[PDB]
């Protein structure tokens, strides 16, 4: 296949990434960098962010969902579903609100597309109707995270693709908190795209610190398969 071939082959060996994030919660504004590598025939990523404005005022494991379904490790059986790669170099837009139970909610913005040989991820981020001393801005969630499918569907109008999903953080109390995913993607470029069969991607997340760095920052390794389609 022409196509598979085309976009697969931009994601064979291990790629760069870079990502960059504007946020603004409640008025609380901060900038994110983040660097690292994707390997999609392992569907493996390893990724470092720092906060560069200083504190972050959210927990991290919020903006985990945030900060790149292009390294998705799609089996041959299934590439004729994979959207993300398909989409590139010219990339795609990802927009998401995310709907905090009891809570705000962040709404994102961001290009993922090639930059010369790196691949980069550009994202904004608004959140609104955050409690002050709630789980968010009161920085109650704990600093891990659970794996959890994530249900991609075609969206025949937008020439794209639908994604929706819960993430369950776990709250330092022992509870937890719902954060409900609601994603659109469309590709930037007016090439051809691959538009999916239903199916879901399987991810499992680590969270972890890098002991050398006094930046507030949070180093993310993340793998990632593609199935539900026997």
């Amino acid at each position: 296949d022409p196509m598979v071939s085309k976009g697969e082959e931009l994601f064979t060996g291990v790629v760069p990434i870079l990502v960059e994030l504007d946020g603004d919660v409640n008025g609380h504004k901060f900038s994110v960098s983040g660097e690292g590598e994707g390997d999609a025939t392992y569907g493996k990523l390893t990724l470092k962010f720092i906060c560069t404005t200083g504190k972050l005022p959210v927990p991290w494991p919020t903006l985990v969902t945030t900060f790149l379904m292009c390294f998705a490790r799609y089996p041959d059986h299934m590439k004729q579903h994979d959207f993300f790669k398909s989409a590139m170099p010219e990339g795609y837009v990802q927009e998401r609100t995310i709907f905090f139970k009891d809570d705000g909610n962040y709404k994102t913005r961001a290009e993922v597309k090639f930059e010369g040989d790196t691949l980069v991820n550009r994202i904004e981020l608004k959140g609104i109707d955050f409690k002050e001393d709630g789980n968010i801005l009161g920085h109650k969630l704990e600093y891990n995270y659970n794996s959890h499918n994530v249900y991609i569907m075609a969206d025949k109008q937008k020439n794209g693709i639908k994604v929706n999903f819960k993430i369950r953080h776990n709250i330092e109390d022992g509870s937890v908190q719902l954060a409900d995913h609601y994603q659109q993607n469309t590709p930037i470029g007016d090439g051809p795209v691959l538009l999916p069969d239903n199916h879901y991607l399987s991810y499992q997340s680590a969270l972890s610190k890098d002991p050398n760095e006094k930046r507030d920052h949070m180093v993310l390794l993340e793998f990632v398969t593609a199935a539900g389609i026997t």
